[PDB]
């Protein structure tokens, strides 16, 4: 299928999708914003945010919401319904989390505020409750990778920024990290992607 | 399977698996708890946070991830796999509004003030997404009803307590709460259901 992204230049809510096609092969325009033309594409919009996926035509938003469309039915997905339960429970974990994180606030000394206390309190406890729960298992869920382990690896590369010190603690996290990245496909898109804070 | 489901008493964010239940006839524990548990039942929660429903033994967290895994393979998931992607979407979209609410926010005055800026300044434009979105359609996604119209239902039913005029300007999202509302079995749960403010 036709697929182009649109997204701002960053990895932010859409590199979970950029994964997806990686891994999965799949060819796609990575079409990056400039700030200055969102204001005119943002009224084109349905919802007004981004990312939004175009498939042959047809315009789709929501990051996860897509993450999940591409994976569908693809080994990427959760061996049986329940274990597809657990995968978009992780993810929706992850994304809350993140979420809870005022990207877009301009009063900076209020998000410093809420920065340091999301990952000086809350952080810890996430990493400890996702640490215990992936146990001394390879992969979050079952027995092989799914995109949950790609949202972790998004996500605590973008907390790693502001928090380094953020898996000191958690060995098994760490390397789940590297158990990603070493994925040929991921690897490469990694390796070539445009490289940008977050 | 044996199902029960943890929350507190309310409707908050277990209602949307509560009116799967009740639109699938399928019977569950409808476990609701009290502050006072919370410290014990917090303790035995994957990632510290409610609801949780318990399938033969294994829990389940996360209540969109919970409610898509309810829904598949029946007639409240979508025709389609892009169809799929689009209820998928719309709930997402509404859980992202719902969540910018301080709904734990100790301070009363600040609470109350946060919530009268985002339905009186931000509201309005989703309000207006929704209702264009939706067109003259009977529902939100294809030709019957999904659980994309159960989530509108429950959000809207909870942002209309603290902002009574929500919908004056879009009577046609009044219309699919009200169809909703009148689909036998939800509105039995209805009738029947708890009390509560939220
Ligand atoms: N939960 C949505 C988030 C949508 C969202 O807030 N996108 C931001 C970019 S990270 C954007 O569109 N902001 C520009 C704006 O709101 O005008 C998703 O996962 O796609
Ligand atoms: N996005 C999650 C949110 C889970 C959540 O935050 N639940 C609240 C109750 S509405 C809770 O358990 N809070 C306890 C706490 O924050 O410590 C869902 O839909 O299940
Ligand atoms: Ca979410």
């Amino acid at each position: 299928p036709n697929y182009k992204l649109t997204y701002f230049n960053m990895r932010g809510r859409a590199e979970i999708i950029r994964y997806i096609f990686a891994y999965l092969d799949i060819q796609y325009e990575d079409h990056r914003i400039e700030q200055a033309d969102w204001p005119e594409i943002k009224s084109t919009l349905p919802f007004g945010k981004i990312p939004i996926l175009e498939v042959d035509g047809l315009t789709l938003h929501q990051s996860l919401a897509i993450a999940r469309y591409l994976t569908k039915n693809t080994d990427l997905a959760g061996n049986t319904e329940m274990e597809q339960c657990h995968v978009d429970a992780i993810v929706d974990t992850l994304d809350d989390f993140m979420s809870c994180f005022p990207w877009a606030e301009k009063k900076q000394d209020v998000k410093e505020q809420m920065f340091n206390e999301l990952l000086t309190y809350n952080a810890p406890h996430l990493m400890q409750d996702l640490d215990t729960y992936l146990g001394g298992r390879e992969w979050l869920i079952g027995m092989s990778v799914t995109w949950a382990d790609f949202y972790w690896e998004i996500c605590s590369t973008t907390l790693l920024v502001f928090k380094p010190d953020l898996l000191d603690n958690h060995p098994r996290l760490v390397t789940l990290r590297k158990k990603v990245q070493a994925i040929p496909a991921v690897a490469n898109w990694i390796k070539r992607r445009p490289q940008t804070k977050l």
